[PDB]
């Protein structure tokens, strides 16, 4: 038993590269990477689609609004189409080491997170920030809807 987490999002926000980062020194487009989150083991295979679904992954560019918006009309027709078995979805606002040309602000994200009924978290593929915690989050977020 694995657990399928699936990549979505605009272009370019970076979703090849979190899957690619997530793994992994190991041995298990799909990344197989088992981790242990909470003392309990839990093997994930993270999809690369546009390169089932035990949950869903929304990744956004903080330095493109467009993603963002994006983002929200994928979340609202993924409840529409999915129901009941909600599985978790999470909001992804990765490229957060860009703080220059940043368009969205971690407030608002969070947000259209918890009114669009999702899991919120800024990461950063570059730098290898929260992208572990992400993964983590996932594991995390599908257990508790058992
Ligand atoms: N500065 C910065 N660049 C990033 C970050 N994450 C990804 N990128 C860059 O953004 C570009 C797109 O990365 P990619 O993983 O291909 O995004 P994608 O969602 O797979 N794009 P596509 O839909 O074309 O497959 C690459 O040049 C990559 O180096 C980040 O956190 N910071
Ligand atoms: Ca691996
Ligand atoms: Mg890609």
């Amino acid at each position: 038993s694995v657990y399928k987490v699936l990549l979505l999002g605009a272009p370019g926000v970076g979703k090849s590269a979190l899957a690619r980062i997530f793994g992994g020194v190991e041995d298990g487009h799909t990344y197989d990477r088992s981790i242990v989150v909470d003392g309990e083991e839990a093997s994930l295979m993270v999809y690369d689609i546009w390169e089932m679904g035990d949950a869903y992954v929304i990744v956004y560019s903080v330095t493109d609004k467009g993603s963002f918006e994006k983002a929200s009309e994928l979340r609202v027709q993924l409840r529409r189409a999915r129901q009941t078995d909600d599985v978790p979805i999470i909001l992804v606002g990765n490229k957060s080491d860009l703080v220059r040309s940043r368009e969205v602000s971690v407030d608002e994200g969070r947000a259209c997170a918890v009114v669009f009924d999702c899991k919120f978290i800024e990461t950063s593929a570059a730098l290898h920030h929260n992208v572990q915690a992400l993964f983590e989050g996932v594991v995390r977020q599908i257990r508790l809807r058992r």
